[PDB]
């Protein structure tokens, strides 16, 4: 496995390359101030809130905003030296960063998915209102935090088992 | 004594993966299990616990911590004998990636326990902490699970004997 190794390495670059955008311009507007944030990506995140009925980021958590802080403080600085190590290959010292990494960003999606699939959003519970009320829309806003985990679940056990690391 | 530093943090860490064991499966399994597996002077004296301290998340276990708990009877309860052997008997490499795992997603699951109990408000949900004292007291009964899996990451992150 060179080829396929390699591929999967310049897919994990791109995934850590793409966070940096992700995470700066449209997560982190969940525990920054938003007068940090122009009015046109406010809205933007406005869009996504209310085409996929995502409860998590519109009036966040406490036990959701410290998955940003974490995301902030932690998972942002480590994107820009993993996206070097996997495209350029071969960076043996990141194999136990990106450990650290894969388990920490899948246990924090585990109740961010459990949260979506199972919990309830009545207007009993404390929602009131907000967040996907069907079958459908809970598979279509659990598809955009499905990546997440899949991605870094890849990255663990390539991590863990693959001789070059 | 002539133990010293690095064997007696390895035993420290046996005995806090061996008291793991009854503490898990006599109370915090409580949240994610039927009552009935349980004697009721066990239930009852969780209960004293929750009203004493005013425990939010066992009150009422909400849906992210009900998660985290299963993850403990799944995960983290095969790994406690395991982990006990490794560091009561000592010099185990073989421990090094799996405890890593463990250390980060304990801390993992720690961090939005500790910052809800801090910084989150309980008036307008069942009961809940208060005053600053009663918030304290909540974090030092979930803070260990916290600094001694932290120690552990730290521990097999750059000790040469289990490189
Ligand atoms: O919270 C996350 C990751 N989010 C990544 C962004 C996504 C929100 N989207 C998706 C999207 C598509 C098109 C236009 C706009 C948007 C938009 O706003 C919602 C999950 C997280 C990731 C890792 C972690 F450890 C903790 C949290
Ligand atoms: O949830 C935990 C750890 N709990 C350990 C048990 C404690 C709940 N208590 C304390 C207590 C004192 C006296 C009588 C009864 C009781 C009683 O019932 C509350 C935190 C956890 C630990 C690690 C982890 F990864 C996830 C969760
Ligand atoms: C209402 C909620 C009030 C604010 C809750 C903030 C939680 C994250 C705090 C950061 C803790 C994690 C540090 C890493
Ligand atoms: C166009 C507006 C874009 C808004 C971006 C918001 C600023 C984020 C900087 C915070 C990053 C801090 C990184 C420190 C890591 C610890
Ligand atoms: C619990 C929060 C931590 C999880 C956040 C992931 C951070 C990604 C990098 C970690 C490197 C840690 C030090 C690596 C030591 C070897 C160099
Ligand atoms: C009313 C709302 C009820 C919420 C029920 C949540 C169950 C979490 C179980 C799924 C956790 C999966 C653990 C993964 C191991």
């Amino acid at each position: 496995t060179l080829g396929a190794r390699r591929g999967l390495e310049w897919f994990l670059g791109f995934y850590f390359l793409s966070h940096i955008p992700i995470t700066l311009l449209m997560d982190l507007q969940g525990v920054l101030p938003r007068d940090l944030y122009p009015v046109e990506l406010r809205n933007l995140q406005q869009w996504y809130i209310e085409e996929f009925k995502d409860p998590l980021l519109q009036t966040p958590p406490a036990w959701f905003k410290s998955f940003l802080f974490c995301e902030l403080v932690f998972q942002l600085p480590f994107f820009p030296i993993a996206a070097y190590a996997f495209f350029k290959g071969g960076c043996k010292w990141i194999r136990t960063p990106a450990i650290i990494y894969s388990v920490h960003t899948m246990t924090t999606l585990i109740p961010i998915l459990s949260t979506l699939l199972l919990d309830d959003f009545s207007k009993a519970s404390h929602f009131r209102g907000q967040g996907p009320k069907t079958f459908q829309e809970r598979l279509f806003l659990i598809s955009v935090y499905i990546p997440y985990f899949l991605i870094p679940l890849i990255l663990l056990l390539f991590m863990v088992r693959n001789p070059y690391y």
